[PDB]
């Protein structure tokens, strides 16, 4: 059975239950934690590309009031469909499962000024989702998981002093 587990989901619950931000930059900045996760049950065989895309959770946007995050809005028009190829893809099955798929590279923006950035509306929650690609599949088989404890609000800056803090300690 195809099976994708979060890594280090212990670290990823410590932001979530703070309420996790990661900072969203004109020039993209990488997250923190890194998203990894383990495969089983690929075919070892076939070649697969690994996407991210990032969906947003909410139709409000959010606002840290007296140390809360609450409800801070209507929403911004949707981001624009942005994709994050996996720098590894296409790769054998074998190649995913050997070791933990990191997107360590990956950059969030605010700013849509290229080279392969996700960009984000600011005070708005998303939840990361990685894609499976078979590829050379008439079919165009793709495998989609969600990682609710990998949840955040995009932020220019930081508004939870402990998140700050936790970036610092685990960083
Ligand atoms: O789908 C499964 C699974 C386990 C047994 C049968 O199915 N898992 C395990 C729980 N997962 C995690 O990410 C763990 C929290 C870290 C996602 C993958």
């Amino acid at each position: 059975e195809l099976r994708v587990g979060l890594e280090e989901s212990e670290l990823w619950l410590r932001f979530k239950e703070l309420t996790n931000e990661m900072i969203v930059t004109k020039n993209g900045r990488r997250m923190f934690p890194v998203l990894k996760v383990n495969v089983s049950g690929l075919d070892p065989n076939a070649m697969y590309s690994f996407l991210l895309d990032f969906v947003a959770a909410d139709n409000h946007r959010w606002k840290y009031v007296n140390g809360e995050w609450v409800p801070g809005g209507k929403p911004e028009p949707q981001a624009p469909s942005c994709v994050y190829i996996h720098p590894d893809s296409p790769n054998f099955g074998a190649h995913w499962m050997k070791a933990p798929v990191s997107f360590s590279k990956v950059k969030l923006t605010n700013k849509l000024n290229g080279g392969g950035q996700i960009m984000l509306n600011s005070l708005h929650k998303y939840e990361p989702r990685i894609h499976i690609v078979r590829v050379g599949d008439p079919q165009r088989m793709i495998t989609s998981h969600c990682f609710p404890e990998t949840q955040f609000i995009a932020v220019t800056a930081y508004q939870n002093e402990e998140i700050t803090a936790l970036k610092i300690k685990y960083n």
